[PDB]
């Protein structure tokens, strides 16, 4: 029984080590978006993390995170979303501080065939004097508390099928 | 209990299945002994695993009658193609109209000898209802009931090591 | 017995998804400082890489070390080995691997503040060793076959700079891949 669990629990660390993202881009699906804001509203800052992810193979682990009720100042108005780097296997052959430019967007889910679509978006340049970006050990959240707001969300395909798409692309 | 488990990273293995630049190689071992199952059972259909055309794109799977169906029962491989309900369908133009080539691989050394693949190419029909966006007659796929001959599969290397290699190609 | 044929399934389907990044595997070997203790009381110990595909649908290989060393480094070299393993794709292949392959061990420096001098090796497969022909029975079965460097790098070069950092080293192999055809 212990050696089923402990080859379970080696699988289960070996695909979190596969979450790697694609040419830099990790695309996060918040499935059960109505409850889970639902649940948001109930309980301010609760927070959903995406997968952890390596920017690229053997690069940074960064996570990203949302408000669905959002924080700080967009706390009950806003989407929410942040970045986070995590101490990651491969840190000693990186460049500290993390400094690659990170765009986040928030994606409009039209067939691109039938409507051109309008995906929220900001780009993220990290400043070499927040800790945020130092090397792990040696949360730090960084982004964004007004991404968009609840009336603009119901604007253009945000919410489809009760799911939203984040997507994180890393400049390599 | 264990068997969710299980089915949950069965899940995300599925989920890490993409082509390489739109190819997927699929190999079909003990051909020997799955073409005499096939000759006892006319609807048995071979299935590759599911795979992405490129990641966050369409989720397809492709399949094979060894013994053939329709017009190819007991004289041909049937090769077929099926778009399956995928994570990313909302974000992608429908219907699926991306060229696809099937491609039977002949297992010569090509160091010794140019290797004469059996290849087919086709345009989605947008008629096709299984081309349309998932979610929106027969279960067949889509493809082609008379690929290859019993008489031309046992020419050169087609089958090697009791083993046939399905590529499909699919445009970028 | 049901969960686990399962759970071995799931394990050579993870090991089918084991493939270098650009033709790379990094290789990270934790514990150095023990291993080294292990390696010194028993001269065949050796330590592998997982088995990885250069590409996909390409070579599987695996990488090899004896941080003691073995044959003419051993006691005092690290030893670096690479092998051609039996892969899922290997009737579509040309044989013998013929790839270049590039051996580093990692000085763990940051980049951007100091440059690091990684410790290399590149060759060009040999032909006539016996590893790199097309895998697969007679009544010899021995695993003797990987080719490589017995004095990669000396105990007392292996201390200097950042090698070894947080009791772990990073040996990477990086193999030439097939070049991306384009039409004019
Ligand atoms: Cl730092
Ligand atoms: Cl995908
Ligand atoms: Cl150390």
């Amino acid at each position: 029984v212990s050696r089923q669990r402990q080859e379970l629990q080696e699988l289960r660390r070996e695909l979190e080590e596969l979450s790697v993202g694609s040419d830099g881009v990790l695309i996060w699906k918040i499935g059960s978006y109505g409850r889970r804001l639902q649940e948001a509203k109930a309980k301010p800052n609760l927070e959903c993390f995406s997968p952890a992810f390596y920017t690229h193979k053997y690069g940074y682990k960064l996570q990203v995170s949302a408000f669905l009720n959002g924080n700080g100042s967009g706390e009950g108005t806003h989407l929410s979303l942040y970045i986070r780097v995590l101490p990651g296997a491969f840190d000693n052959l990186l460049e500290w501080p993390f400094a690659r430019r990170v765009t986040f967007s928030l994606l409009d889910q039209s067939d691109p065939g039938l409507a051109k679509p309008q995906h929220v978006t900001e780009t993220f340049h990290p400043d070499p004097n927040w800790k945020n970006f130092q090397k792990p050990g040696t949360s730090l959240g960084f982004g964004y508390p007004k991404f968009i707001s609840h009336q603009d969300i119901r604007k253009r395909n945000y919410v489809r099928d009760d799911a939203v798409f984040i997507r994180a692309a890393v400049e390599l």
